Parts: structure tokens; C-alpha cells; sequence
């Protein structure tokens, strides 16, 4: 029996701007996982958002800041003309048109508003623990509404003291959008948003160290001033490929013989695997649950440049077809759709 | 009665960085051992340090090298911008806010400065004898201040001529962070750097001879080493479990029927065995270094001849002789923060006033 869901997106920026982080990939993929099982999914997101096949409603207003002004002590903030506030006002007005509302935003207000809704509200958490106000908002809604909080990885849940009461739904992609490439060029890839402390420096240095050009995909929003700054490695070393569509990304990415992930503190690793692309990552966080050591990638001692360069040297030992097979066996929409229902359908009753 | 302590951390690297050596683990546990009795503990440590729930002040400067340029005759060295010198200058400024200052650094300077403080200074010596200058600084402090020097193990103490005048406070960890697992999977564990010259081959070959998969926890630096192990021992034989947090390590380690410890002697101290015991996991270790003072032969593990396959295999086959609940009971009785807090009070309280 089929149901009607409303997905409320992140307020940090529009779907398609590259500003929403992983939610920009997760939300449409989870929506498609559910509609392919006969459900209706509508999306509510900031003005300027795009979404190819689904009902979308947008609301103008000021985007939610990402800044941690006081570390773990920074309060929740609602600016004038807040888009987050307007999104949840709009959701509330139409709450009776849906069986369940799914919140994708890492913010205090949707959690606080949950008992103010008659329609059930579930929360897919996309970040690890960052602030006291957020930890407490999530815990409160866990206490009141068991099973209402999901996460993407065990590593992510482990950053929360209540992590064991969060349901882990893992990750998935629309694999039919991604082509397997068995014949890479002698280049490395990096995917992410192009901004300070995103690990991008570690990747360039390692790829350079290894004698391989680094190709870089993502959104440029310290532009070019953070970016051009980094031609302190030379266009010798690093090659911006743009912020592109998924189809452009997969055909470009699949040409790399490896993907470097060098973050600090999920989709991107799977996107590489889906193209046949092994992943070299710091042994830290979400990649530990995606990559199979020495089979679909290399998980290496974090912050060690010789480790990255050693791993780059062992890329051709990895079977690209295995990487693609792992993506199909583990990260399909069809299985994510099953996990979504096991999570959300009990929340209806 | 409750007292106020200042802990001055190691200069070799920041707390919570991975680059501070063993003090990185001991200092937070010994601090917690005292604050769980109602004492106050504040910490001075290098810039970049991270230490939850305790007053922490950090100090900029160059880390202290651990390397000796010519062995036991190496002088004590103070580089420009020495973080060690700055730590002890700052501790001196604030000495009157505390009843006692506890030094964790293995260095000449804090011992030399002890008579220049009005507040008592105690010293936790975390390593064995390495230099004439350090031996003599410790011996002089013992002569002037009997009872002011502690060590973690009796082995360490005996590398010193005055070892019998040092107090041994043993080891502890935060057992509340470790879950007792009475029902393991039929697997073995091994914890350490996934790198050559770590005894990992010894552990793999013995687990394989015994018919048991080996799970490993630790950092991989050379991916070709991983392939070399696959080529030598087969594509199973060793299963990578992660480079993971303390809470993740204990959840996975607890699932093993035994922990194999095969380190070279210079790395055979000693705390991973306590983590295994705290999970109910008996320990099979080479019979040298720190494990000799952790494991009870034939009760909480097996202490075996080093570098001998047959001895590891024989021990793996007697894991069933060992009571996992007894392993946990020994951790609670011997290696708890509660036990450590009592030893610290017995050591430090007579030094007050």
C-alpha cells in the first residue's frame, strides 16, 4: 500500500548549487528509491533549487549559515527572512497532504518542531556531532520518538553519545547514471567542494609526489581566490574540471585511475566505485565502511603523505571491475528503498 | 580531603594528537582517577592539545625530540622556542593555585627545577634509563625528595640503580569505556601498526596453523606490504578491522577469543593487553616486557617463548582453559581508575605541605 512523503531539504543552499553538500545527491536518490516502489515523494527546498522529475516546491529566503562561531557552544540561529523557518512553515501548512515528512537539514528547528506536527516527522542526519544545541535537539527527539533518527554510517553515529539508538541506513546511488570505465588515464581524481581544510592540499601534494596530475571536480565558492592561490602547486599539478552534472561527472571521473579522499573529521567514494574507480582514503570515518581494504581501495594512516603515494603506486593492483561490482552489490537504489521503508513505515503506526 | 593538582604534560607532542607517546593515554586516565575522588585537576600541555572535561591551558613552541645524538652521553637539550621550557615557566607562574604539580615529561629540566618551586613537584617516570644526565637528575631528586618519583612498571624501575626507591603505581585505563564480552566469535585479534618488523607475520602464521582467522586493528602505511601478506599467506588469513576510535576498538576486540601480542622488545609495553582483559579477552603474548606484569600465566592469558610458531599455536589451543570473566575481574581489580586513584593518593598525599 503506497504512501505520500514530503522531503524537506537543507537550507544551506539550493539543490543544484553545490552548496548543500551531500544532501544534494542523497535527497533525490532517496526520493527515487521511494518512488520506484510506488510511493509519492514531493520536495520542499530553497528558491533556485532544481530537481528533474519530482514535484518540487521552493521558498525564497536567507540561507542557513554553516559557521561554527562558538565551537560546540554556538547557538541555533534564525536570521531575518530565514529560508529554514519558511520551509517548515510551508511544510506545516500542507502537513495533512502527506503521511510522513522527512527532514534532511542538520538544524535545531525541525527537531524542535516535531511534536508541533500532527503528521510524523523523521530526520535523516547527515553530519557527525558538532554542537551542544544540536546533540541535545537530536537526543530529545530520540527520547520522545524512538526510531525517528537515521544516519548514514556507524562512524558518524559513534560521534554521538546516543549513536546506538540511531538507525543506520547506509548510502546508495542511482547506479544507472554511472558508466563503468575499464581503461583509465594516468590521472588521479578528487571530488568535493573547493574550500579551505577540505583536504584538497593533501591530495595535490600526494598526486604531485607520485608523478600524476590531479583532476578536481566540485563547486567553486571561494573563487578563484582560494583556488588560484593553490597554483602554488602549478597547473603542472592540478586541473579544475568544473561543477558539472552527474552525467558529466561520471564520464570525467571514470577516466581516473584513482580517487583521493583526504578529508578531516560517503557519496563521493561510491561515485568513484560506480565508475570502476578505486578509492584511496585516510582511514578515518565514512570511507572505512565503504572501501574494502586492498580490494576496492586503500585505507591508509591519516595525514601521512608517503602512505598516499605508496597507495597511488598500488592502484593498478586493484580490480576496477570489482570496484563496480561492489557498488552494484552494496549501494543500489533498490536496496536503499527497502531500508527506507523498514525505517519509515513503522513511524506511520 | 580534596586537593588541587596541576598536571604538566609531555613536551613530545600534543594531547589527543597521536604524536605524544604513552603519556597521551596515561595523563587523561590518571586525571580522571583523581577527579573521580573529588580532587581538582588542571592540565598544561602543548598547543594543539585536546582534552575533554578538564581545565586545559596550552603553550606554543617546539616539541621535544625523542632522539639521542650519541647514546647515554647525550646532553639534555633545549631548542629555541622549547615548549618544555615554556610549560615549566607557566607552571611556575601559577604554582600557588595548586597543592601539587605532577610532571609527566621524561626530561632533565623539570627535575632540576623542583627545588625552585615552592609547591611540591612529583614526577611520573614513564620510561627506563636512557642517559647519564637523566639518571643523575632523577637520583638527585630522590635524594632531596624521598618518595617523589613513581614509575609504571617494575621492569622500568630496575633499569635504574635507584629503582628500589621509586614507587610503582602500575597502569590503568578507563574501564567504563570497555564492554565485557563473554561470548566471542571463533577469531583471533592483533593490535598494532600494520607494517613490517611488527611480528604480524608470526601472528598470521600461528592463527592460520590453528585454523582461526586473524582480525587486525591498526594503521596501514605501505599498501604493498598488505599485498605481500596476501601473497605469502593467502587472501584471507588476515582481515582489516580499521584504524578506529577507542570505543570502536573495544567493540571489535571483545569479539575475539584471544589477542596475540608479538611485538619486538622495544615495543613490548604493555597497555593493549589491559584493553583486551577489560573486554574479557585473554592475551597470548611473548614473555618479555610489559605483558609479564599484566598477564597471569595460565589464568588471564599465556606468556610464550618469543618468535616461536609452535609456542603461539600451543597457546591458541589452550585459550579454552581460560575464564573470560576472570580476565575482566583482573582488569577491574588491578587496572581500574579506582585502583589507580588509590595508588596515586598513597603516592602523592604524603608529599603535600
Amino acid at each position: 500500500t503506497a504512501h505520500r512523503f514530503l522531503f524537506v531539504s537543507t537550507p544551506v543552499g539550493p539543490l543544484g548549487s553545490g552548496r548543500g553538500g551531500g544532501v544534494e545527491l542523497t535527497l533525490p536518490n532517496l526520493a527515487k528509491a521511494l518512488t520506484q516502489r510506488g510511493h509519492q515523494v514531493s520536495v520542499l527546498a530553497p528558491a533556485g533549487s532544481v530537481l528533474p522529475d519530482l514535484p518540487l516546491e521552493t521558498v525564497p529566503g536567507t540561507w542557513q549559515s554553516t559557521a561554527q562561531s562558538h565551537g560546540r557552544a554556538t547557538p541555533a540561529e534564525i536570521p531575518a527572512e530565514s529560508v529554514l523557518a519558511r520551509l517548515w512553515d510551508r511544510a506545516h501548512q500542507q502537513q495533512a497532504d502527506f503521511d510522513l515528512i522527512l527532514n534532511f537539514a542538520y538544524d535545531w528547528l525541525p527537531l524542535y518542531l516535531t511534536p508541533f506536527f500532527k503528521t510524523p516527522v523523521a530526520h535523516l542526519i547527515s553530519m557527525g556531532s558538532l554542537s551542544e544545541v544540536m546533540d541535545q535537539a537530536i537526543a530529545t527527539s530520540l527520547d520522545r520518538y524512538p526510531g525517528s533518527i537515521a544516519v548514514h554510517s556507524l562512524a558518524q553515529a559513534a560521534t554521538f553519545p546516543f549513536g546506538d539508538r540511531c538507525l543506520c541506513i547506509g548510502n546508495a546511488l542511482d547506479l544507472a547514471a554511472y558508466g563503468f570505465n575499464p581503461e583509465p588515464e594516468p590521472v588521479l581524481g578528487w571530488v568535493g567542494r573547493i574550500a579551505p581544510e577540505k583536504g584538497l592540499e593533501d591530495a595535490i601534494q600526494a598526486a604531485q609526489q607520485a608523478g600524476l596530475p590531479l583532476r578536481v571536480w566540485g563547486a567553486l565558492t571561494e573563487p578563484d581566490y582560494w583556488q588560484r592561490l593553490q597554483q602554488q602547486f602549478g597547473d603542472r599539478a592540478v586541473s579544475y574540471q568544473g561543477f558539472v552534472s552527474t552525467d558529466e561527472l561520471q564520464r570525467g571521473l571514470g577516466r581516473c585511475q584513482g580517487l583521493l579522499m583526504t578529508p578531516k573529521w560517503g557519496n563521493v567514494a561510491i561515485e568513484a566505485l560506480a565508475c570502476g574507480l578505486p578509492v584511496i582514503a585516510y582511514a578515518r570515518g565514512g570511507p572505512l565502511e565503504i572501501i574494502e581494504q586492498g580490494k576496492s581501495g586503500w585505507l591508509v594512516e591519516p595525514d601521512q603523505q608517503a602512505a598516499l603515494v605508496n597507495a597511488i603506486g598500488q592502484l593498478s593492483s586493484l580490480d576496477r571491475a570489482y570496484c563496480r561490482a561492489q557498488a552494484e552489490a552494496r549501494f543500489s537504489l533498490a536496496a536503499m528503498g527497502q531500508r527506507l521503508e523498514a525505517w519509515l513505515l513503522p513511524l506511520l503506526s
